[PDB]
């Protein structure tokens, strides 16, 4: 147990857009497996479906391509065709409002899903508690 257990109130009944408070980008998983952010609300690759695998642990899946968000051994996010250990994230409430996603595999290292102000994803080791890059709001599609 390396992290707190404050959980967000939302559920996984329907797909969502994961809006990053840092630069206002939506998390996107492109067909080729690339992960980044875009401000284009009409983009077809920002619709994501979350599912609970265990209380507080989720998969984040592209509804358009079926790919799973995953963080590799060097902290880089990628789209995986199949669910694996790198695809589980600890979904937590942060600052009493936002959702944060910590890599379960690398939870002890405090590696988060984060977006920079320019729309590029942050590498795990460059993220940490306290940043704006790690704060997301799940918006209904």
């Amino acid at each position: 147990h390396h992290h707190h257990f404050n959980l967000p109130p939302g559920n996984y009944k329907k797909p969502v857009l994961l809006y990053c408070s840092n630069g206002g980008h939506f998390l996107r998983i492109l067909p080729d497996g690339t992960v980044d952010g875009t401000r284009d609300r009409s983009d077809q690759h920002i619709q994501l479906q979350l599912s609970a695998e265990s209380v507080g642990e989720v998969y984040i899946k592209s509804t358009e391509t079926g790919q799973y968000l995953a963080m590799d051994t060097d902290g880089l996010l990628y789209g995986s065709q199949t669910p694996n250990e790198e695809c589980l994230f600890l979904e937590r409430l942060e600052e009493n409002h936002y959702n944060t996603y910590i890599s379960k595999k690398h939870a002890e290292k405090n590696w988060f899903v984060g977006l920079k102000k320019n729309g590029s994803v942050k590498r795990g080791p460059r993220t940490h508690y306290g940043q704006k890059a790690i704060l997301f709001l799940p918006l209904p599609v």
